[PDB]
């Protein structure tokens, strides 16, 4: 094994890059739809126009919901949903995220005010010549992200922030845990090209690949493979 080790490294690196590239491409189109909705909203922000934009099938078929929230606390959501009493878009993570960035952004997983399930959102400020008229967002379910990741018997991919927080993992118990909390006995390190760590009495090899071309966030694909199966 100390002969083909540099070999295995090359396969694992290649698989990480491919997986990162797929997820980037999958997210990019969705990012573009939300940006386009924001650009269009900024053309005419009257609520009738906004509603009509947000009701179109390209958006409603791609996102669980798409919406605009503004600095007065008003919001429009399509498809319409009953929101909790007192719902204020200004305090929600999609809104504060977009307001803190010069470009589009993606949230970490959070609890959806609409459905009560764990989601991420894509969001961007809708600007008319330098002035923001509000924040436009769209929601994607965790289950959707988990399925996108498990699509492509050595091992599996997961998504982790560059702060070391697991964002999306096929084991749902590890969602939104730090690497340390998720792997307490022997912790993989994003600062290492490869981490050999024992899980349930087996050696796994873990590497991390940056996902290029996302706006505002720096996230990695983690790959974890059984060390015997990989060598075999
Ligand atoms: C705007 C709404 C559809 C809900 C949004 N995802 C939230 O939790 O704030």
């Amino acid at each position: 094994r100390n002969a083909i080790r540099e070999d295995l490294d090359n396969y694992l690196n290649e698989m990480g890059e491919v997986t990162a590239d797929n997820i980037q491409t999958w997210l990019s189109g969705r990012i573009l739809l939300i940006e386009n909705a924001a650009q269009n909203i900024a053309i005419n922000p009257e609520p009738a126009a906004v509603a009509s934009l947000l009701e179109q099938k390209a958006l409603t078929s791609t996102f669980m919901a798409s919406y605009l929230g503004d600095a007065t606390g008003h919001f429009t959501i399509r498809p319409d949903a009953k929101m909790p009493d007192g719902f204020d878009p200004r305090v929600r993570p999609w809104y504060k995220g977009a307001e803190s960035s010069s470009t589009s952004t993606l949230t970490e997983p959070y609890i959806d005010a609409a459905t009560g399930q764990t989601i991420i959102s894509i969001a961007t400020a809708a600007k008319k010549a330098g002035q923001s008229v509000g924040v436009v967002g769209g929601d994607l379910s965790l289950q959707t992200l988990i399925n996108t990741l498990s699509a492509r018997g050595m091992g599996y991919a997961f998504l982790v922030s560059a702060d070391g927080k697991i964002l999306v993992h096929p084991d749902k118990a590890l969602v939104m845990k730090s690497l340390k909390e998720a792997y307490p006995q022997d912790t993989p390190r994003i600062s290492s090209d490869f981490s050999e760590v024992t899980v349930d009495g087996k050696t796994r090899i873990v590497n991390f690949t940056p996902i290029k071309g996302l706006p505002s966030v720096n996230w990695y694909i983690g790959l974890s493979v059984d060390k015997d199966k990989a060598f075999s």
